[PDB]
């Protein structure tokens, strides 16, 4: 009847109509969507008709032997047996730790809107697919956070929980990363932290949780192991690693009294392979600069911090046309990788990484013919035409292993 | 086989075959494409079947008396009574001089990858369907010219030429757009003035053009009337205004000797109408900061003028994550608006550019419940989340009337 759309800055949503009134199909290209069904993975009832499993499970099996240099045919047939044995027997199957290895790093390898793939090849896998509690998983997950933060030398890695198997126990993260700040409705009407976590942070009062009222408070994990509900666990603070900001120049910087968290985790996304799909495996890489700098500080649903940082550098933040916005933002940017820098924590600017990225696709179309790229989440937020991945034309396609999203747990999951 | 994938930096062509082992159809998005067969329309050797022409005709003509606040009924079902009549008995037939002003209107409000729309009801009509020969072009384009650039109060503009009728007999400029910069392959290897009209340069030389190799020549009009070849015009020099670049802070920056003008217009598109189609309609509005500043001067394959400015600066051009790049590009897009309004020339900055386009925007979904948007155009090429359009979901599609590409006239157009 008519399409939603929506402002992810003011929340504000549309509907389109028009479209109704489209010439011959063309290249409606909803590609400027955040959210599409398309990439999604949601819940369960029954497991996975056998009659679509074993094909896929067949498919993964062979993409995994086709994997090596020279081929062990031997054991590749003797795999595909033993699968399509264990499915017929049992309805489903266990993928060889190699196989799961392989399949994270070729999830992440096909992630189309990951500007960081030039590292796929090289990641850490956590198997906690014998979890059986929350409690477990909270163990799991910080040997995660420890691990990968390394001490500021970070390390990317991915914690595989339980795969889903009927549908009615999938291990679920409540939150949408690992490490984040809280946002709270203040008394005087103000909004205090992340005004983007508003309503996580609500649930989280409400399962327990104690708000700590500060602009930096970092959110507590909500885990729910099985099929249970989900359990809140506070993070051990000496595990989460931060980095105050300070200017290279502007000694008021630190005046603005900001800071943030070294660590970019994925919580709530899941990964398919081969017919299985793991509704919890959160992973990790290290920061690209302007996520922090751009988006994270200046995004006005966000920390919003552009006119404070226009005024102290004395700008004329009342007239547009100054491009007072753009000097602003660029100090702000130079702030985060220099204080990284400087207290030694890895973070990569996005002119460094763009490079990294054309050069990782160009060794995927060599290797394999093709990399599936969202030109839209790859051009960072800043500085666009000024980096080569926005002259670069690019096909955004879903593979598989892949990494979905999935319809957040408090909306499906019931009490 | 493969999809053919391209670098507009670069140049380098890739062939993508990896798409073939995609999912389930979901939302390969050939969204980052820079001419999508979709949005081309070619040549043509027959005038168009009468069975498709009048069902469009209709359809035209409906939506043109259903554009009023209080309908003329009457004169509505006369109109397409008379219209039917002028295709049975000539097989074609001719607008209304307002249903033509109707039609570039709309067309221009129908172009999904321009960001100026809030300006789309206001633009002038040239009426040159009469024309016959290239020097009648020549002189139309002149009027154009002089009309639109106002003295530096720019106004937006469109001539329309004789509508295509069996195919054979096209006028087409053969320009990208009105005013463009000669590209040189100098004796030392070197390129000199625009490295992207290069080939174009070529053709004009080749036509007789006699190159002056500097470093901002104006290209000459190649005109090519009814159906016979093309005939090179040069623009006289007094119509032609320029702005002189020169930084409100840094002396040094008018020392870099450069300028460009004041005229952006769209020389080689089709407008398809209600059936009929004019391979011929230059149009122009003016300017925004960032197509100069950035795209203009700063890529790599253009005028390449970053890492010159960035020396002037003073700035670490030697590491990246210094972002002096960001520095760089932000100071010349300082220049390039405070030298325009210096001048007296109309421009706008692309912060302003964009909260326009978000009122307009708006204003086009509660008029007519949407608005065909292209996320991959309207974003600025710099500052792209700085910008309100950044966090915009956007639905791309192509209505009519409409402003096709058409295959490069000396590709198909035979001597
Ligand atoms: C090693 C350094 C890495 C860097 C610099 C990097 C950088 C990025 C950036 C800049 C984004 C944009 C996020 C946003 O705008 O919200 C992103 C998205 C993403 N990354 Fe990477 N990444 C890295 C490692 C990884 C790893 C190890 C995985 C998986 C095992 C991965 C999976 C993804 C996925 C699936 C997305 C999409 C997130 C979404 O759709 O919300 N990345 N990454
Ligand atoms: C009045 C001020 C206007 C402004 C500021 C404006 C601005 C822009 C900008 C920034 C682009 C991007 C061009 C590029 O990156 O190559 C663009 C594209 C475009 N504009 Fe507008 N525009 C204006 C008027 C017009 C008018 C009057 C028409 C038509 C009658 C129009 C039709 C288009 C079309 C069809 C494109 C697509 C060009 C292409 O695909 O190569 N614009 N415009
Ligand atoms: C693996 C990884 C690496 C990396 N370098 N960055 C990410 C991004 C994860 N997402 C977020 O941090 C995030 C997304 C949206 C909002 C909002 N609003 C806030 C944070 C993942
Ligand atoms: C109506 C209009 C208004 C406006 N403000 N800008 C334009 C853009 C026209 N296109 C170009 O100027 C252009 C496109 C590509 C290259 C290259 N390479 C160089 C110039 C049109
Ligand atoms: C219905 C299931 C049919 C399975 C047929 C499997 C045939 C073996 O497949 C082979 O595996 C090798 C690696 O072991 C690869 O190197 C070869 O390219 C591939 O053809
Ligand atoms: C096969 C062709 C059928 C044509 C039927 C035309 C019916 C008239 O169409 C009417 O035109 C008015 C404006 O004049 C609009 O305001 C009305 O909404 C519209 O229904
Ligand atoms: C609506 C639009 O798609 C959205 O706001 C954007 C676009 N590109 C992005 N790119 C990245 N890397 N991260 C994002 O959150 C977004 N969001
Ligand atoms: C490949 C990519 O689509 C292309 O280089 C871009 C993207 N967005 C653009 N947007 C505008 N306004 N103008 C452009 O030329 C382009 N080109």
């Amino acid at each position: 009847q008519y399409v939603r759309i929506k402002n992810w800055g003011s929340g504000e949503i549309l509907h389109d109509t028009l479209h109704h009134k489209a010439t011959s199909d063309f290249t409606s290209c909803l590609g400027s969507i955040m959210n599409p069904k398309s990439l999604t993975r949601g819940p369960r009832d029954k497991p996975t008709p056998l009659e679509e499993l074993l094909p896929h499970a067949i498919e993964f099996i062979n993409q995994y032997y086709g994997s090596f240099k020279e081929a062990k045919i031997e054991e590749h047939l003797a795999r595909l047996e033993a699968v399509t044995k264990e499915i017929e027997t049992t309805g489903t199957y266990q993928l060889t730790l190699d196989e799961l290895i392989f399949a994270t790093k070729m999830a992440w390898r096909n992630a189309p809107r990951c500007i960081g793939r030039i590292q796929w090849s090289n990641l850490q896998v956590f198997d906690a697919r014998n979890c059986s509690t929350a409690q477990e998983m909270f163990q799991h997950i910080c040997r995660h956070i420890l691990y990968a933060t390394n001490n500021g030398n970070i390390r990317s890695a991915i914690t595989v929980f339980p795969q889903r198997s009927d549908g009615k126990h999938d291990f679920r993260l409540w939150n949408s990363q690992l490490i984040r700040y809280a946002g709270y409705q203040m008394p005087d009407g103000t909004i205090r932290g992340d005004a983007a976590t508003l309503e996580f942070t609500q649930l989280c009062i409400d399962l327990g949780w104690k708000p700590r009222y500060g602009r930096f408070d970092v959110l507590p994990l909500v885990l729910q192991a099985d099929g249970q509900d989900p359990e809140v666990f506070e993070i051990p603070p000496d595990l989460v690693l931060e980095v105050t900001m300070e200017h290279p120049k502007y000694e008021w910087f630190q005046e603005l009294g900001l800071k943030w968290y070294a660590l970019p985790a994925v919580a709530n996304m899941l990964l398919e392979v081969g017919g299985l799909e793991f509704p919890a495996c959160p992973f990790n890489g290290w920061y690209m600069g302007t996520e922090i700098g751009v988006r994270d500080f200046c995004d006005t649903q966000r920390y919003n911090i552009l006119e404070e940082v226009g005024r102290r550098m004395g700008l004329e933040t009342h007239t547009l046309a100054s491009l007072w916005k753009d000097r602003a933002v660029t100090e702000i940017n130079v702030a985060v990788l220099h204080s990284f820098q400087k207290q030694n924590v890895t973070i990569m600017d996005h002119h460094t990484a763009s490079e990294s990225f054309m050069k990782h696709m160009q060794n995927e179309y060599r290797a394999r013919g093709g990399c599936p790229a969202d030109w839209i989440w790859l051009v960072p937020p800043v500085s666009g035409s000024i980096t080569p991945v926005f002259h670069q034309e690019m096909l955004n396609y879903v593979l598989s292993p892949f990494y979905y999203y999935q319809i957040e747990p408090w909306k499906t999951h019931i009490w």
